[PDB]
């Protein structure tokens, strides 16, 4: 929701929107891919538990997939935050940073 | 939400409830531990960014802590679902299993 917060508080201006469209789309795609992996792992968990409701090799491996996808989402979001920042007009970065920093410290 | 979904989704006799409450406490302490680490990590991110808005060694290190904490919370949740199941009498486990499989299946769509 970091990117949602940022869009809510400091939306891109017209030129920034046009310039950053590809990178925003690419991130949306990357996020979708990670979430697809997380959902597939939920599916594996369901299948496994239906066959044996225990902490089996299949449950362990699917749980590892969930953990990795959970971590990847966080890194992808953060890298994108810096990517978007690089594409802002310099004058717009201080507000963007403020919102970002406050969002992180809210999570502190 | 997996825990919310399973939360009170099956009936519990008094002895099962007693045990589930103890396991709920254990999970709360585990969750607080992971969240404490997550909060500290985010604060380190915030400090680094306010000082230098770039991907520094500090941001890299704190990000890795966020990653681990995010993965830890997911594993802790799944582990806890199995711990709750173990608190049920054997005869009551199938009903729990059905809600669990159903939730995970909906979770894959």
């Amino acid at each position: 929701d970091l990117h949602e917060i940022l869009h809510e508080a400091v939306p891109l201006d017209a030129n920034e929107r046009e310039i950053l469209e590809l990178k925003q789309d690419a991130f949306a795609q990357r996020r979708r891919e990670i979430e697809t992996r997380l959902r597939a792992a939920n599916g594996k968990l369901a299948d496994a538990i239906a066959k044996n409701p225990a902490w089996s090799p299949e449950v362990e491996a699917a749980t590892q997939e969930v953990e990795r996808a959970a971590g990847d989402l966080q890194r992808a979001t953060l890298v994108h935050v810096f990517e978007m920042r690089a594409g802002l007009k310099p004058e717009h970065r201080p507000a963007y940073d403020r919102v970002l920093i406050d969002a992180l410290r809210r999570g502190s």
